């Protein structure tokens, strides 16, 4: 899999891919998920945090898109601040290095095992890697409670921001998840992901940070 940043700079060499996309990710939430609360009238699944300030990792496999991550900077409107601020006690999680990540997916085809590392293993890998590329401490997420365990078993260090609640029939919390070298080389060995994945096209006037 290959996995591009498509952020602000380089979204207009991205058009076609990022419309079949907001598609997929129709079929995964709306369709599959069974989240009519996500359904639009065009049937696009895009919501109020897909904005210009918005990074989105996307892998690409056979001319297919077959994973997706949505990264939002907590400087911006995100889904704890906005949505769900019950879930973190002190308030929401507003700094220049945290990104609020959501939208995570596998589409059924590449889920579980197949050739090398799992999808799964390298979309979360590659969000990692860009955190640590642009330098950030910290991941937030608003997830359900069944990805916790996951999070554990992949090196992660993911600390509640509050309690479990039942959001739309399900147990529902905010993490925050360190962002460092151990995070990521720790998934990246757990998970046989062989490190890099990111592709930066069209982005030569973003720095990054040498990666471990
Ligand atoms: C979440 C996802 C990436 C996991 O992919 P994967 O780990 O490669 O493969 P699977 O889907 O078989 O999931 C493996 C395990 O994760 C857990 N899991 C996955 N989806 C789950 C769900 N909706 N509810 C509860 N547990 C779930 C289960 O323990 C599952 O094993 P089991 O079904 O044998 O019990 C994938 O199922 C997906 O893309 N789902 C739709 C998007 C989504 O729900 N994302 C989170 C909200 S943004
Ligand atoms: N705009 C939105 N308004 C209102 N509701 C919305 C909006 N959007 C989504 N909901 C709803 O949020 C609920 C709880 S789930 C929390 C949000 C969820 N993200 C993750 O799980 C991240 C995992 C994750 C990410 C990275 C990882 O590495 C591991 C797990 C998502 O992006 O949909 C669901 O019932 C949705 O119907």
């Amino acid at each position: 899999m290959q996995v591009h940043v498509i952020r602000r700079e380089n979204r207009a060499l991205y058009a076609g891919l990022l419309e079949k996309y907001f598609r997929i990710r129709h079929q995964i939430y709306v369709v599959e998920r069974g989240w009519k609360e996500l359904d639009r009238p065009d049937g696009r699944e895009i919501d109020q945090f897909d904005t210009e300030d918005a990074v989105y990792l996307l892998g690409v496999d056979n001319d297919d898109i077959v994973a997706g991550m949505r990264m939002v900077p907590t400087t911006s409107p995100t889904l704890l601040s906005d949505v769900f601020p019950q879930l973190a006690l002190a308030g929401p999680v507003r700094r220049p290095d945290a990104y609020e990540l959501s939208r995570i997916f596998v589409v059924p085809r590449k889920r579980g095992e197949h050739g090398g590392p799992r999808a799964e293993a390298v979309i979360q890998a590659a969000a990692m890697e860009y955190g640590l590329s642009i330098g950030l401490s910290a991941f937030t997420i608003v997830l359900e409670t069944w990805w916790l365990p996951r999070l554990v078993d992949q090196g992660w260090k993911a600390k509640p921001l509050g309690l479990p609640q039942d959001i739309n029939g399900f147990s529902t919390t905010a993490v925050i998840v360190d962002v460092d070298d151990d995070a990521w080389v720790g998934i990246c060995n757990r998970r046989s992901v062989p490190g890099p994945t990111l592709e930066w096209r069209g982005l030569e006037a973003i720095r990054r940070h040498s990666l471990p």
